[PDB]
């Protein structure tokens, strides 16, 4: 079922901003807010699977993405309820100027 | 006289977020936004000056901070117009959610 996720007390703005500080990690967050839950395979970035796995590990450890294992799929979800509880209005400002890749 | 700064055409939102993705780098920006132009010496948020020299380097090359040499002093300026013309409402959104560390 659910993969590792930090608690809300352990989420910082420097970690969220670090996880959004990559072209791929930001497109993952842009698509997870516009298209809802998505499996890791829908992200067809032309990058190695070692870099993609680390990207999702950063997304999870930062408090931004909640990943779940249902079958053989890795389902990711934007933890927007928790990010708007700590930082109200931040995700919207980042997604305003986020240009689609 | 004026250290490297990227043109507004080459500043990306991911690069700006990576430069605010450090508690020390975010503290520098929050001080440059509240108290104005500050010198690198007014920020001792590290045991190593190499760690601090790399912080301003990331802030400079990412398009957030402009640094200028005035004698024995490097003065740092927040590029507010550039970050607000490209990313409207982002810096104020980041600054209002930042916890003061000073
Ligand atoms: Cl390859
Ligand atoms: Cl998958
Ligand atoms: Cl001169
Ligand atoms: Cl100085």
């Amino acid at each position: 079922r659910f993969l590792y996720h930090p608690d809300r007390k352990d989420i910082s703005l420097p970690g969220v901003l670090y996880a959004l500080g990559d072209p791929a990690r930001l497109e993952i967050v842009r698509l997870l807010a516009s298209k809802g839950e998505q499996c890791c395979a829908e992200f067809d970035f032309a990058i190695a699977k070692s870099t993609m796995s680390n990207h999702f590990k950063i997304l999870r450890e930062s408090g931004v993405v909640l990943t779940r294992k249902e079958g053989t799929q890795h389902i990711n979800r934007l933890r927007r309820e928790d990010l708007e509880t700590l930082f109200p209005g931040l995700l919207d400002a980042v997604l305003r100027s986020a240009q689609p890749l």
